[PDB]
């Protein structure tokens, strides 16, 4: 992801935009405030500004299960079963076809 | 992604796990019937199942608007102001800083 600079904080981030940084220059950072999200990070009219992003990332929805990656999804599905019969017979995932 | 077997339709699912499938094996296709989503192709008791995994991608929200990627917000912002002042000065991203 090249549009993503590094987990520097907010202090780190104007430190940096205060030695090398010009007018529009901008990098984008893991949020401190609220770790899971972001900021932006702006040099403009010579000061410093952040801006919030918030993220909500993926939801993998299946039956009455949310998971956060189709890894998550596949690995939960071999220990647990993807479908049961109405004569009990549960059904599990294995291995992907080749 | 490795977890991703290929855009087949269900049909061609079918195909792949009636040639060379075996109890429990299984890939991960896009949805015919829905697009955006996904399904799961699995091969259990001599017979091939599908089940439905629905997608919400990812939102970035700042202020007002959301993004499906940051890429797109980062774009967004280099043609339309992140920031108006009350003295109307818009500031806009001009690069990342290397």
């Amino acid at each position: 992801s090249p549009w993503y600079y590094g987990k520097v904080t907010r202090h780190q981030a104007e430190m940096a935009l205060n030695e090398r940084g010009h007018e529009g220059d901008f990098l984008i950072r893991d949020s401190e405030s609220s770790p899971n999200d972001f900021s932006v990070s702006l040099k403009a009219q010579g000061k410093n500004k952040h801006f919030k992003v918030q993220l909500k990332e993926t939801v993998y929805c299946i039956g009455q299960r949310k998971f956060s990656t189709m890894e998550e999804l596949v690995e939960h599905y071999k220990k647990a079963p993807i479908f049961t019969s109405e004569q009990g017979e549960k059904l599990y995932l294995v291995k992907h076809l080749s």
